[PDB]
């Protein structure tokens, strides 16, 4: 409906935003002036009549404009531009109140014989204070100002309105009594200094307003000198009501400010942890360098807000995947362990990584420790330590960026025989043992590529060559299963699937656990196409199994004359 | 009064969550569009009972399974892919489902992309979009309530058939494809049943049958493949993994493609203790391979006096 | 303290400004000011601009301090519109200031202290003891030890595990290692090894008069006495206890059984104090089983030191 | 209904079922985890995995509120290292008692 209609404008439209701030300003005046026009004025004098006319004009135009503004629906969470729905929203939420307060109640009181009961409808104009409240809601939406601080600012604004209205109502109660019993009112008996508020309807508007507001403000802080006090029963009753309500409101003010302080900044939490460790430093007479290093980690925990991922869990996994893909993928693609690997497998990696930061000199993994995590190195530099002769600085190559470690603990189920030691701040990336195992099983082809990467990586990097040797054992292990699969495929009849396996790079000559190459099985089954594909691939046509069974023996035993002819060929 | 204010404020709590995520986005220089995406979904959670899920952590996983079967299960049953599927599979799918809500315009999946998530639509309306030659969307169809997308890319193991973007605030139950296929490779009946429900769609859609799956047919021989792995493990000698494979119901009596049982392999490699454990399970005493060999032949050919004596026993 | 300084400064400035606003009216209308119409007891501040400076400043500051606590005696109040407006402004801003003062004080109290944290821990412990209906002797022992945990603040060593294992290690290397170097059981050994021992040490302060080790149990911890005097008890099976020796500072009990696979060789009873250094027996086994030859050497070290007392002889 | 242990997952606590009825289960091929035994009061489970240096051979779910007693794998191991003959009496008793329930048998 944004283009379907033209007069409707967005709720967050720029021009309507300017109008919104203008009407906010006018709401504050028409909500801080209506109590004054009610109490101090028994009918506005013909000096600010044009001001009243313009005041009602502005909110009449507001009434008009609230019929052409779209609104984000609560349910569909999409902005709704239906003109009929826009109107039905406005008429059934806050139209009638804003329309009643738009009437020239001044002129209605003036014309209707000064009934003084019509004048009370001026308080309906107080509903325009809604535009203030709405504004504060918007103000509490933005992250610019603390929610509690906006709460206390709102409370101060509420106190401003309450004291202004209390002063106006207090003076109005002074005016209810006839000018002959004025000595029984709070202002008619006032003798501040040597000035007598005798004819309290002849004093200047500002002297009367400042006296009433003086009382209201001191009452709000309950300083309550006693120079200005209530005298009548009406004044007593109103003062009791106002005083109780202001007790509660001031208690809320103190509570909101106290809650703001009690929440505190992370600066104080960090400062207090610094404090108890400084205590520990002085009790234990720690060395100054050691003291600075302790303050080092203290500052690191203050600074490194890496736990926002625990909030990120709420955001859907597709979006989380996207964020991971643009913060980790460039680093993971440069890790040599993943060379030759498929893009899908790497993306799946990137989805499950976690960030980790450590100060220089720290230790993350340790030798002889069963590690359940793989840590990639992206920034900084690292240094593992295979203690070989009583940890005589038997360290490991400086683990540069765009690398990884602890991967061997997963690949060959090793006890991670090296204590990685931090040299500079690193952006290590964490991957779970079950996670990496299961994705390896999803992408065994890419995993075999991974070991084909580790072999060359550690042939030059002899520091992991020993583990490389063990991984060669595991290489044979994976070969076993892979070999079997290849042969199984040829026996099963999965000609195209066998092509798929070898297209990934499956070695065709690989025999099964009893030394039967897939050529044997294809010859036994009689699959002409599979058999010719295998002899083409390079499978040995003469290697008997451990039981004296050559592929020719399979051919003639099965009696598949086509396969026999192909094999003799 | 101070205590009740300090206790908490929903707006305040989600406000701190936004402030922390804003710090995160600022440091990591997240994309402006993605910045809007994060902030929008976090405002959504302010109303999407994010706490309930965080609170469910205390609630035992069994109780979570029951409440899942109380809410998702009607909606996911009404989804057409699971009509006539085994109730146990649908209970399993319900238990692992994850509530996820989406703002209007959020491109949740994009055509021809890696789909690791199968989304069941419960409340809301979405758009099916295919990239044109220039790049514009072609508005394939509108996903109304009670459908499921991501299925085609998962079962057919192909790229995403169409970009799905929502017109309205929607409520989709996310399923990672990894565990999904894992259960599919367990619930064989629902394997074939979902292949039939999507076979009707194949009869209505060429893209689906274009890349059909042979998974269930492989499952017809998955017993043979498992037994293959078992025999390989018996050759390995690892009792732990060997037992785990037998724990899967791999009767040692089961054989490989060549009819070889772990009894023969234990005889061949001198696995006399493996032979004893095979005897506890009573492998077929004279079972023959495709070369017609009862396990004495290999037991003696390897000369394993322990295996020879055990099998003579 | 900063907020209180702000309070003091604001009251002083408010008193000065209030008196100044009294001076902004000519002495013709002094009766319409706040001080010109001030008649307290018998003294009339009629010609207020002629009174002594410390008689006027103290009056103005009296008004300010009273309004600061909002006690508002009313003897001194605002009369002019100038004074009315200023008192309104000052009263409102003072209200905000007092709210901040109460908030800061409340935050300081809410933050708590080790006294209240200990109090909480004790209340839970005795609640548990009565909940399980322990005996008063046993309760006395637990409460005494936890009180000593507070007083020694080794409950406040719990924060250092947040500190890096490397930095923890160096702290230990500066503190515990002095005592450990003086333990002859570790004499002759590589600095790295004793270093590891110190890395896995735990501070264990105990009641001056108490029993922490008995005879015939299975060793799980090694306690090196670095502070206080203990003793070794060998209770004769007839029913009579016998103290073999005194286990003072720089002396170790438990290690004898820990090195070997024997059970507890003797009881230990503490006499003077007990800042003991706990070393998990299984951890001591770890650091021995890494086999950097230092375990093989400490075997010889024990051999040369197995003439301490008749018990070990 | 709580999952105390899991079949194939190594557990390092020999729990001593003491207050309540348990539902130690065993997963089958059909997907339903058939109960290996409903440990009632004054019973025990977990030693089978520990003493035999194996993983838990049953996925333990809970029937009713069960109070249990934890005993660490390594500590108990260290204990049986010193106290071996007592452990052998355990093995005798395990055989004889497991005779009762064919599932634990």
């Amino acid at each position: 409906g944004h283009n379907d209609y033209k007069y409707i404008i967005h709720p967050k439209n720029r021009w309507y935003k300017a109008w919104e701030m203008f009407i906010l300003v006018w709401a504050i005046y028409s909500s801080l002036f209506t109590p004054m026009e009610f109490g101090f004025f028994r009918g506005l004098p013909e000096r600010l009549f044009v001001l009243d006319i313009v005041g009602q004009i502005a909110f009449l135009v507001d009434i008009v404009l609230q019929f052409f503004v779209a609104y984000r629906d609560t349910q569909t969470y999409r902005t709704v531009y239906k003109p009929t729905r826009i109107a039905f929203r406005y008429l059934k939420s806050h139209f009638l109140m804003d329309f009643i307060g738009c009437f020239p109640w001044d002129l209605i009181y003036k014309a209707s014989g000064k009934h003084e009961l019509v004048r009370y409808l001026l308080w309906i104009r107080l509903f325009r204070v809604r535009k203030v409240v709405e504004f504060f809601q918007r103000l509490e939406k933005d992250t610019r100002i603390n929610y509690l601080f906006t709460r206390i600012l709102k409370l101060l604004f509420v106190e401003v309105y309450c004291t202004h209205t209390a002063a106006c109502i207090f003076y109005y109660l002074a005016t209810t009594l006839p000018p002959e019993n004025e000595g029984y009112t709070w202002i008619g008996s006032l003798k501040l200094g040597d000035y007598s508020y005798e004819n309290f309807r002849e004093i200047d508007l500002w002297k009367r307003y400042t006296t009433a507001l003086y009382f209201a403000i001191v009452t709000m802080a309950t300083v309550g000198y006693g120079d200005i006090h209530a005298v009548n029963l009406r004044e007593m009753i109103f003062v009791m009501i106002y005083v109780s309500f202001d007790m509660v409101l001031g208690a809320y003010l103190i509570g909101n400010i106290t809650a703001l302080i009690v929440k505190g900044s992370n600066t104080e939490r960090f400062r207090d942890k610094m404090n108890d460790l400084i205590s520990f430093m002085n009790r234990k007479k720690l060395g100054r360098d050691l003291r600075s290093q302790i303050t080092g980690h203290v500052r690191l925990q203050y600074d490194s807000h890496y736990t926002d991922t625990v909030m990120l869990q709420d955001i859907p996994a597709s979006i989380r995947a996207k964020i991971a893909q643009l913060l980790y993928l460039p680093y993971i693609k440069k890790v040599p362990l993943f060379k030759g690997c498929s893009t899908e497998f790497i993306n799946q990696i990137v989805i499950r990584l976690h960030e980790e930061y450590f100060l220089p000199g720290e230790v993350i993994t340790e030798q002889g420790n069963v590690v359940d995590h793989l840590y990639f190195v992206c920034e900084g530099l690292l240094e593992a330590l295979v203690t070989k002769t009583d940890g005589s600085e038997e360290s490991v190559t400086l683990l540069g960026p765009h690398t990884s470690f602890g991967d061997i603990s997963i690949i060959c189920n090793i006890s991670q025989p090296f204590t990685v030691r931090v040299c500079e701040l690193c952006h290590l990336l964490r991957l779970d043992k079950q996670s990496f195992s299961n994705i390896l099983e999803i992408y065994f082809h890419d995993g075999r590529t991974i070991l084909n990467n580790i072999m060359e990586e550690k042939e030059s990097n002899d520091r992991i060559k020993k583990l490389e040797s063990d991984i060669v054992i595991h290489i044979g292990k994976q070969e076993a299963e892979l070999a079997l699969k290849v042969n199984s495929a040829a026996f099963q009849g999965d000609f195209y699937q066998l092509k798929s396996l070898i297209r990934s790079g499956a070695d065709p000559n690989k025999t099964d656990y009893d030394g039967r190459s897939p050529l044997h099985l294809a010859a036994c089954r009689g699959y002409e196409d599979i058999t010719l594909f295998l002899i083409q691939e390079g499978v040995d046509v003469n290697l008997k199994d451990k039981f004296g069974h050559t592929p020719l023996f399979e051919a003639v035993k099965a009696g598949q004359e086509g396969v026999i002819g192909l094999l003799v060929k």
